[PDB]
């Protein structure tokens, strides 16, 4: 629970170490099941106002059943086609359209509630019957309209099948508007208790248990419900959950602003920034880098995240934080002549890149303004700064424990000769800047031994 | 229909074929009416327990009609142009704003549940009237709140206008958190039994029909739900429905990845990328190009995508996958020096572009690694291919039947020379290239041929 | 409430007037509490259908306690959106600060409180479960015989707690923060409450009352702390810091020459299209469609993704060429055709063969257009069709302005013009055509001199 933070004042980059990992690698699919009821439209002589809302509820049921069999086949068409996050789910969901796939489970969940059934194309997975419509319906509603003459309910009765037959609306509304394939999973999809008596009972070692179990409002976010079939009066989804075959490795994330010269004025100045901002994790011997900010969920340590959105990078990525001209790796930078000012909110502590005319500055609740950045590229850590102000934008800054340290270095920007600067470089690197600088010194020289004997 | 897959070789690229067109060519607009009743505060003295829950629900809905009240608005509005999704909802949402013009649809409903209205701006509009609080609260709950006797109500009057009030709740609830615009539109908004009869009745072909009714969620994925008003005892939603004007036209998908060279140095490789990827669909006599995939959902074989963010191509943007170097067609291609390993899942097989020291294999469920791919570009079928592994980064392969062409030919990255190579194109073209290389290859004969004759 | 908009042929772009100002640059926070009861598990034995109903709701309750215990807690800047909440939610998690709040709140529902670090707060009770299950459900539990409750008793207890299952369930698919803040986090009373009781002006209380809907939309709400029989959750709303200055919207679309032969031309475009208000002297610039909302004539747009822009900024409408200001454009050849929607108009940039199209839903096609930009108004018109794409216009109420003037592309030579600068400034490419007319005379001097 240490976060540590080191601002590069060389290359105006942050970056926030002593974080733990938590990276996706693999699924684990469960099959979760409704029983319903096999029950026609009532035939039966009656009006009093319970039995009314008897009938209304089970118009509701029906339909919800006959909704849910309109997204099924309209193999269902959402399960062949698009998917590599959810291959693993679909892989279990086309399984059970097998003959007598759901009779399997339906066997191993008639005497329990919770059952491993191994399947025909060879995998086992936890089963879970997680609402039993069939029994309630035909033991205590059947006999009341099962007749010519219908029988009143309790009021009792009519306020329970109300709060059963709930769970079964709620997942066909989320199910006729996200097409069968949902994120995160909802607790109509899977409740609490559910979630966590299936992590309990999942194939893994009890500290991926302790995690997972820990971080149940992460792990919805990252698992996914599929849809699978409905026949045998038996309502089928497969429920995808994430594997962290990588925990408590090292994360540090990473946080770029512009470095520009100062002194000049006007439109007359060359910047640089460092690319490559973002989430890295050590991920068996090599770096797992996440470049969009949205994959990773951090929860107090711990970075969960998704590798299937990462790019793999050597060891040598990290040498762009101690020495970005170091042989080993090829540090990425962009440029530019946009000389604009402009914060980053780290993890405790803000870089400013104040520039041109622009008042930064960072204040306290009590004190008021506390630092007046100059122009170029500063930092200040959270320690009694509340929030920083760059020209009429106000941020707040992250108060969270930590120590942060300020590298002091001189601004790599000032090294380069302005005239022969590559300043439109999107996406290069510290090589790939220096090969241009020496092919426009090139054609400098040649140029000039052309007007030796003429000039 | 069968899906096929071409992997051209020589352009790190594949085109899936196969698909069936459905595009969002217009709008359909209809109008949701429920009717309220204008109840005052009850005043009645009695406290019975049963009339505390009949004015709390009564509060309830009193507040959702001042919500709703506070809702009277709708909106204001390859790189594309700019279009505005909701004009066609919001035009018909600013007309019932108009005087008399909610008094209108009042009197077509009268005596029944479904008209066509004629409003001031020559707009007509099918409407409907979808609930009716106005006569159960009037007649069934204003007599026992009327006086101050307070006559109690049965259990079941408690119960049955809480059913009755639930769908204008969640109406309310979900404009609020949304400025009175939502899509996906649930069916609190319009029910599937409502949206069905909606389509049954739109301006469109019996097979257009067809293709909505079994493709509920995406019709409702590419809908809008627009408040517009709520006066004279009308609550009025405008409901904006996809016009899919045409259907059935034959649909590709194109899919690139970097295609570099292999020379074993730090960064000193050419790379190039064609930058057409996306969905691509004939349309009446040229071809609409979707490069977004979040425009554009497969159902199966069907390709639902929204005209509002395509490109026109003429019919010869296909002759990229025969010959990049056609003539008709100028195939637009980007290039760098950017060098590194990614993989692309096609509809039936895998794109690796492995580059450098990273480990890029294809693998099988039981029989292992199957293959271990070279540097370069390089393409594996989905048949016998369970899972491709990039890096620490597993993807699965889509196990969906279908025939792939695998055409072999010599990677075009090694027809370049990488001295004369124009190596930052963002956007380009082969045109352009050449261009750039012509004038690179004069410029240095020039100043070789005018350092000849300084004798 | 007078939209005004102005076509600049010159340059290919629109600007849209007459906008009033509702910036969001500060963030106010308010704690949100509901006070729980430490009801355990009822072991009476009871078989009763409605004392069977009365456990299964307490199930609920439970379960949503248990639930909650695990829940706590141009390119711009970057901020940190939760960061002044998170900060309260914070302070929170000290000892003694829930006991503050709790007797704060013991005798009121409405108190302002000064936690530990000495910030002033508002604080509100919004339900009280630990009252109705302690006075009304815990004799008919509390005992071995378990009390045949009222049908009455059953259906209240479900109502009260179906607040706190559903604010559960919104923080559990959402790790604990929320955004827009819904109806059950804050219900409509509540947040105007709160709005009435917030340290601001009258005129930005009256404009957050009359806009509810969109400050929900730029509010959080953030899970901070339960425990001692209170749950606190932190309310995050929006600070309207500048209000009923002018803004206005830009919309641009490219700019190319119509030469017949294909590939031949060089195209111009205005990158600097997004909102622009009056702010302290300067110009803010929010230069993304998302942070922006638009209620009537009032724009709602979020500081934190905007740029601090010189008020010089609006010569490049008016003068794209004025030496003030250097007027961000950007150049290519691609000859491709589009449309963009602006607020009373459409703008079509029509090149080449295509079919780009104004019409009329009960008249027909109104303007056919051809090679160059144009612009139609949306008076007379329902749509604009370009290529295979058909767009509605939006039919807002205003004038439009059509401004005659020679398109600027037309002034640069094609074979000097730099067509490749994705991002740029007139004196950007005036410098490379400069450099470029420059080195060519260089080159034809040489030859003269070995001549």
């Amino acid at each position: 629970q240490n976060i540590t933070e080191e601002f590069y004042q060389s290359t105006c980059s942050a970056v926030s170490k002593g974080y733990l990992s938590a990276l996706r690698t693999g699924w684990y699919t469960s099959v979760i099941t409704i029983e319903l009821s096999n029950i026609k439209e009532p035939k039966c002589n009656g009006t009093d106002a319970k039995v009314k809302l008897i009938k209304q509820e089970l118009d509701k049921y029906k339909n919800a059943v006959t909704e849910l069999q309109l997204l099924m086949q309209s193999f269902p068409p959402f399960l062949l086609g698009v998917g590599s996050a959810i291959a693993s789910g679909v892989a279990v969901s086309k399984v059970l359209h097998l003959e007598g796939e759901v009779n399997k489970i339906k066997s191993a969940l008639l005497s329990t509630n919770k059952a491993v059934v191994s399947l025909s194309n060879g995998v086992s997975v936890l089963t879970s019957k997680v609402l039993d419509l069939k029994n309630y319906i035909d033991k205590q509603l059947l006999p009341i309209v099962n007749k010519q003459s219908c029988s009143i309910p309790p009021i009792e009765t009519v306020i329970e099948f109300q709060q059963k037959n709930n769970r079964l609306l709620e997942i066909t509304r989320e199910f006729s508007v996200n097409a069968g394939v949902t994120t995160p999973v909802s607790t109509y999809m899977l409740t609490n208790s559910e979630l966590l008596s299936l992590i309990n009972d999942m194939p893994i070692t009890n500290d991926q248990k302790k995690l997972m179990s820990n971080n149940v409002p992460i792990v919805r976010q990252q698992s996914y419900s599929i849809m699978s079939i409905i026949k045998e009066e038996v309502l089928a989804y497969v429920v995808q959950l994430p594997l962290y075959g990588v925990i408590d490795t090292p994360c540090w994330k990473l946080h770029t602003s512009p470095l520009c010269t100062t002194n000049t004025k006007e439109g007359s100045n060359i910047c640089l920034t460092r690319t490559d901002r973002g989430w890295y994790c050590d991920n068996a011997g090599s770096v797992s880098f996440f470049p969009q900010a949205e994959t990773c969920k951090v929860q107090s340590n711990r970075v969960f995240c998704d590798t299937m959105n990462s790019l793999t990078l050597p060891s040598e990525v990290n040498l762009c934080n101690v020495d970005i001209f170091n042989p080993k790796y090829d540090c990425k930078i962009m440029t530019s002549k946009t000389d604009v000012s402009s914060s980053v909110i780290t993890s405790l502590g803000a870089i400013v890149s104040c520039y041109g005319k622009t008042k930064c500055t960072a204040s306290n609740k009590n004190r008021g303004i506390i630092k007046t950045f100059s122009n170029g590229c500063d930092y200040v850590s959270n320690k009694g700064v509340d929030t920083v102000s760059v020209g009429n934008t106000l941020y707040y800054v992250n108060k969270q424990e930590g120590k942060s340290l300020y590298v002091k270095g001189e601004p790599i920007i000032n090294f380069y000769d302005p005239l022969v600067f590559p300043s439109d470089e999107f996406d290069a690197s510290i090589s790939q800047v220096n090969e241009k600088i020496n092919q426009s010194l090139a054609f400098i020289r040649k140029s000039d031994e052309l007007l030796s004997a003429i000039g």
